[PDB]
């Protein structure tokens, strides 16, 4: 009851294409809740899709969609790459949902009334013949890209928050919690920011450019702009006023994000939860660009891609997630490749794991009847069990990759040890000595499987299933020898990572 964990991921634009980007970030969303249930928390974990506004119209109507059906349909691909890629998540927020929009009325109020949102009129660009505004962006040389016309420059008013104004309490807020921000260095990068003026938050649109969204409590013609309402996913989704989830989850509150969207959560929407009356999320963890085998920005034209649901589809979901989590620093822009996979692929799984499991199994049948022998101690194994107590702390830190490699260690220390005491040729004199190692090495095997169970929890379950233990395990079980039970073993079982 008081082991409380909550992770939440960005919510993505509904009409993307699910890429790698999304993937990781969701991939390890789904580590560390996994890992926290394995490890007995009450956990949530949080994903969604980013509805409304006008890119999302725009798109809906070049569809000949109604809106609602457009979004209905193409929030789909999400739920079907996290369907590919396993991913656990207790609930999926769609910002069209009316328990969101009503939290993010309320809390547009409660900001409203506290003095903290105007209307204020900030000089835009407009095209007389458009009869509308246009972005820098959109010009083209300048003109509109309609008329090929200079544009004009005209008023137009929107609703802003009092952002600025909250500029020197998060300043503090950020030196009194240096953990609240990580990796350190986007702690470092924030205060560069909050080091100047930061202005004020535009938070609306008049509906007759922005039609599809959630119109401002008090002026119907204005509509929720991007902040206010998808940031508040993050606690609609908690039944935020009074829910029981808003008052057990919010309090341990982990927003997983990639750096693309640092700004937005770490300046805006703490200045908003604060202008609100609602508590500061626990933690705000950045994780960097996956960048392409040539170690440039990932981009369809540079042709530098790497898409995970192509090799998922080759090498199976649990290894592209094993490459995902051990292969990057999280925080650290890195380079990835189908190349780097196949190699751990190759080393770390099929070999260190996969032979392992062969060798031990046929040496099961020959020396043990073809099931687990009778336990023994661990000895110089044993120490596998205070692996759970190291790895707590390294996957709550975001070391997830320290975390792998730590108990990865462990199994290459089985295949050491296996190899080094010759079960096949101890077995001759001293029998009893060759069924102790094969223990072992079965036993280690069960804590190591628990330990990777949260990035492989299909071939790790596939692994207890082929070595006749039991399947469904808790990580506290990692913490004691001598629980693998002397059993049958299935007298077949596949390759635990076949040859690609
Ligand atoms: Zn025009």
């Amino acid at each position: 009851m008081e082991k409380v964990f909550y992770v939440t991921t960005p919510i993505y634009y509904v009409n993307a294409e699910p890429h790698l980007g999304h993937a990781y970030t969701t991939v390890v969303a789904d580590f560390l809740a996994r890992w926290h249930r394995l490890d007995g928390y009450r956990t949530f974990f949080l994903t969604g899709t980013d509805e409304h506004g006008e890119t999302v119209y725009r798109a809906a109507q070049a569809a000949g969609e109604d809106p609602k059906a457009f979004v209905d349909r193409v929030s789909g691909r999400f739920k079907r790459a996290w369907d590919l890629l396993g991913i656990a998540y207790d609930d999926f927020i769609r910002t069209t949902e009316e328990r969101h929009k009503k939290v993010v009325q309320l809390v547009l109020k409660k900001v409203y009334e506290a003095g903290d949102i105007y209307y204020g009129e900030y000089e835009g660009l407009y095209c007389v013949s458009c009869e509308r505004f246009y972005t820098e962006k959109e010009l083209v040389e300048g003109l509109c890209p309609i008329h090929g016309r200079p544009v004009e420059r005209r008023k137009e008013g929107n609703y802003f928050f009092r952002m600025e104004k909250y500029r020197p309490w998060l300043q503090e807020y950020i030196q009194e919690n240096p953990d609240l921000i990580r990796p350190e260095g986007y702690r470092n990068e924030v205060l560069a920011m909050l080091a100047e003026p930061i202005g004020d938050l535009s938070i609306s649109r008049p509906k007759s450019r922005v039609p599809w969204g959630i119109p401002l409590p008090w002026d119907e013609n204005h509509v929720t702009f991007v902040w206010f309402d998808a940031l508040l996913n993050y606690v609609s989704a908690l039944d935020y006023p009074e829910g029981e989830a808003y008052r057990t989850f919010w309090p341990h509150a982990w927003h997983l994000i990639g750096k693309d969207i640092l700004k937005p959560h770490a300046v805006f929407w703490p200045t908003m939860l604060k202008a609100a009356g609602i508590p500061m999320y626990r933690h705000l963890n950045v994780g960097g660009f996956l960048l392409g085998p040539d170690g440039r920005k990932m981009s369809k034209t540079l042709g530098n891609v790497v898409d995970p649901f192509a090799l998922l589809e080759k090498y199976g979901r649990d290894a592209l997630r094993y490459y995902l989590l051990r292969e990057i620093p999280y925080g650290q822009d890195t380079p990835v490749s189908e190349e780097a996979l196949r190699t751990r692929y190759e080393a770390d799984l099929a070999d260190d794991l996969g032979n392992l499991v062969q060798r031990t199994r046929a040496m099961l049948f020959r020396f043990a009847e073809g099931r687990i022998p009778e336990p023994v101690a661990g000895e110089e194994l044993a120490e596998g069990t205070g692996l759970a107590g190291r790895l707590r702390p390294l996957v709550r830190e975001l070391k997830f990759h320290v975390a792998l490699e730590e108990a990865m260690a462990y199994v290459k220390a089985l295949n050491r040890y296996i190899n080094e005491k010759k079960p096949w040729e101890l077995f001759k004199k001293e029998p009893e000595e060759a069924r102790a190692v094969l223990y072992r090495v079965v036993e280690g095997l069960r804590i190591a499987s628990i330990l990777l169970t949260p990035a492989m929890p299909d071939k790790m379950a596939e692994l207890r299933r082929a070595l006749g233990l039991k399947e469904e395990v808790r990580l506290e079980e990692a913490e004691r020898w001598g629980l693998a039970e002397p059993r049958p073993i299935p007298e077949e079982a596949p390759v635990l990572f076949p040859k690609k």
